[PDB]
């Protein structure tokens, strides 16, 4: 390279192979990746995707710098993605200006206010996500959870941003590592994909809706994007925008309940302890509200260590747009930082047992010896997830309904322990399955 | 170029592009395009396809000597197609010595016996074909040709090659002009994109096989491949004999079958004419056979002309592997010889009123005035469509069937005349909608 900067700099590292950098040392995942390059290397290391350096930082305040201090002017972007298409609009991927306006167009969407709007609406796909499990634990019959799940995710998403209702028991129409390592070895090969419209979101996927946000309608997030485009917001920029909304609605929310509910059924003194919270909050079974939900401090603490557990980002990233010496260290311009929040999430020198489900790390008398940038399921600073005070709702509004309903049990094919997906993102091996059973 | 090619041959043609070579000149179609340039050149003409040459030839014996006397030793392969993964593999795109073998492995499949061995099987979708279609003609709603002929055609093929039977309005699986316009000016973008896993049929429809053959089962076609197997046939490579078949089957049947329906629909003499053969061969509705469906003069004579006026491959194309003089003309290595099946249906220098809908033309009086080398809806030689009896088969069974129970009359809303898609395939511009009424 190019393969000789962190040598250059005194920063220490893996040694990179030719063309690919460290990239075969990915065949146990990110995660297990980055926990061995902090205990190796301890607070800074660096890294080669093919050729891209990246800078792993560990040091709170370093972190603090690079996602809030110096975001706007240095860290505003994320790592190039592509091909990407008429997706570049999208918010996650806008540049610079472009994302400055976005997130400002996008941000009056889950206010306090449009949040408790929305209490109302997702309070009916809860009634058919516990009558759709009514059915699977009537019939001693284990259940796969990202299926109920997802369903009720995608239920929530497409109308809470649209105004959508379908009973995704029809299966409606749902989206979706081989290629993108061909990626990193051939980033070049990205302006040439972009010329060929090929996208790494098949053109079918994309053309079911290329039409189907034109086909909706006209005449809510979608509402609140043409009422604030009344310099303002295209239509294809706008179809964007529902995109990323729709998957992040969906996948993550599904994924997280996934995680929650084994954590739940391997850990059954959770579970009934979360049970009597919801119970004397929400007594006769009765209905969670916007305020009742914000009440549930056990239920705030089990979401929380789960997220510590499973951080479904992973990693957090920022391009260097400039050379800076943020505190006390030079940083390149073309660097991509990137902070290792699964790996921060189980340092042992933060966190006591650091692999236990201990929901307890998140009591009020425990919550402050919590630093807020080791702990970055949302991520920070201007550029953080905008949708976080919308997911953590969806989830524990779900999470209330359920378990006033059910219970939650292991079953022989329950995986235990969870092997993670030594694959592209964080998912489990095999699917979550559990018995459930009717309070 | 590269493009002196046919200005050093004295051969005419358009005059190219820098890179793009006569491609723009597609924005009107293929067939078109092959129309204008027989009109405008004569017998034989060249134009490029980006850097690529393409002679056109339409002289009888020329087109004999290409398709049939000089296969095996210069015009073995069709012009190289790719992205395709492990569709290398697949029959219709090996080449060389691996076809060879391929087309030796599968011939057998397609004999009077084996197909004879199908008719009891395919009887049984037909009867659906029907009971489906007597719904929607009681209800006289206009009906979506395409849409129950390829369910049925859907449903004859996963049967009579593997033996899988679905009621195809479950909606089963189904796989599927932006992008193979960029392989055109960038052929060298192939080999790329191979490196990539990079498909132009989506790596999610083939995983939806690349397990379903395996997944089918196992302990027909695919017994066939078996049997065969017993230099033998690899499972992979089996899985990409199955692609294809299933494609071929599917949409080449429901895509003519909606054509034949629309010819009928637009000529009701035609329409009862055949309707009281099939009458007298298989009174009181009787079920069709084998031999009675090959008795039906005027059934073929239907089938034959449609196939005249949509020739739904348009082109046939050989490579030139070598250096030849065909029929005293040289040809160059490397150069693909074309033979525009869509332009010699329609010359007006071998059939009257050449854009009429006359099945009158393959009467047994009038048949052998036809040049088998200018009606070529199969190709032909030993690289013609080897699946040719089974879909002539396939449709006149479905065809016998249908105009058994129901007259097919135009709507409000059926195009009239029918435009063809401007566009890559040889499809209608809309799709093709009549009304159905039940005898
Ligand atoms: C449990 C659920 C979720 C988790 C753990 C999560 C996590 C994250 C993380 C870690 C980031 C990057 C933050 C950074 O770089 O500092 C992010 C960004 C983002 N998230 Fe989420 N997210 C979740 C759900 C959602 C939902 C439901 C939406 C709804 C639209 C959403 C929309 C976004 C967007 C648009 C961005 C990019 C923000 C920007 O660049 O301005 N997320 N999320
Ligand atoms: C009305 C229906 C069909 C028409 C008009 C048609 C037409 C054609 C044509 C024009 C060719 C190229 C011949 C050449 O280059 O000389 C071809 C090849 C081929 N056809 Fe068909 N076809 C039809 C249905 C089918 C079906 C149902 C199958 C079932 C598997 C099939 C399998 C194939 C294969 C495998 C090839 C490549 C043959 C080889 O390279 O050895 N076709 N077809
Ligand atoms: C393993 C997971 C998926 C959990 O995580 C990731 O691997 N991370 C993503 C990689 S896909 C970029 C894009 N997806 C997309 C998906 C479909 C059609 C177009 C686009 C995106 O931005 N999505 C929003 C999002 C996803 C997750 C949480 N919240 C918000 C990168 C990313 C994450 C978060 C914020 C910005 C970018
Ligand atoms: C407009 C139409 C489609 C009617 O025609 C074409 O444009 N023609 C094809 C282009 S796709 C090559 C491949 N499709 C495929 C489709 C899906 C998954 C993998 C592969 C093929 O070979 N199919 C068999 C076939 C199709 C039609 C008739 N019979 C047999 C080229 C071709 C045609 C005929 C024989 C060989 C090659």
């Amino acid at each position: 390279h190019s393969h000789g900067l962190f040598k250059k700099l005194g920063i220490p590292g893996p040694t990179p192979l030719p063309f690919l950098g460290n990239i075969l040392s990915y065949h146990k995942g990110f995660c297990m990746f980055d926990m061995e390059c902090h205990k190796k290397y301890g607070k800074v290391w660096g890294f080669y995707d093919g050729q891209q350096p990246v800078l792993a930082i560990t040091d709170p305040d370093m972190i603090k710098t690079v996602l809030v201090k110096e975001c706007y002017s240095v860290f505003t972007n994320r790592r190039p993605f592509g091909p990407v298409g008429f997706m570049k609009s999208a918010i996650s991927i806008a540049e610079d200006e472009e994302w400055k306006r976005l997130r400002s167009l996008l941000s009056p969407t889950f206010t306090s206010g449009k949040l408790k709007e929305m209490v109302p609406i997702i309070a009916q796909y809860g009634d058919v996500l516990v009558r759709n499990l009514r059915r699977e634990a009537e019939t001693g019959k284990p259940v796969t959870l990202k299926d109920v799940f997802g369903a009720y995710s995608m239920d929530v998403i497409t109308s809470t941003s649209f105004g959508v209702n379908i009973d995704s028991l029809n299966n409606p129409q749902d989206p979706f590592d081989p290629f993108f390592l061909s990626i990193t070895v051939f980033p070049f090969l990205i302006p040439i994909l972009e010329v060929l419209n090929i996208c790494v979101f098949p053109r079918e996927v994309t053309n079911f809706l290329r039409k189907s946000v034109k086909r909706m309608k006209e005449s809510d997030f979608l509402q609140l994007m043409i009422d604030s485009q009344n310099k303002a917001l295209s239509d294809l920029e706008l179809v964007a925008q529902s995109i990323i909304f729709i998957f992040a609605g969906y996948e993550t929310t599904s994924s997280v309940l996934s995680f929650i509910m084994y954590e739940l059924a391997t850990h059954p003194d959770v579970q009934q302890k979360l049970q009597e919270e919801i119970d004397a909050v929400l007594p006769n079974k009765a209905p969670p509200t916007y305020d009742t939900v914000l009440q549930m401090e056990y239920l705030d603490m089990v979401v929380n260590e789960t997220l510590r557990l499973f951080p479904i980002a992973m990693r957090l990233e920022r391009v260097c747009k400039k050379d800076v010496e943020i505190n006390g260290m030079f940083i390149p311009k073309g660097v991509v930082v990137m902070i290792p929040s699964y790996a921060l999430h189980r340092d042992p020198k933060y966190w006591t047992e650091p692999e236990k489900f201990l929901p307890e790390r998140f009591s009020k008398k425990n919550k402050d010896n919590i630093d807020p940038y080791i702990y970055t399921p949302f991520g920070s600073g201007p550029r953080n997830c905008i949708g976080m005070r919308f997911a953590l709702m969806n989830m524990k509004l779900a999470l209330i309904r359920v378990l006033q309903n059910f219970s939650f049990k292991p079953c022989k094919e329950t995986q235990i322990p969870l092997k993670l997906s030594l694959g592209g993102l964080l998912q489990p091996e095999k699917p979550v399955v559990l018995k459930v059973e009717s309070r």
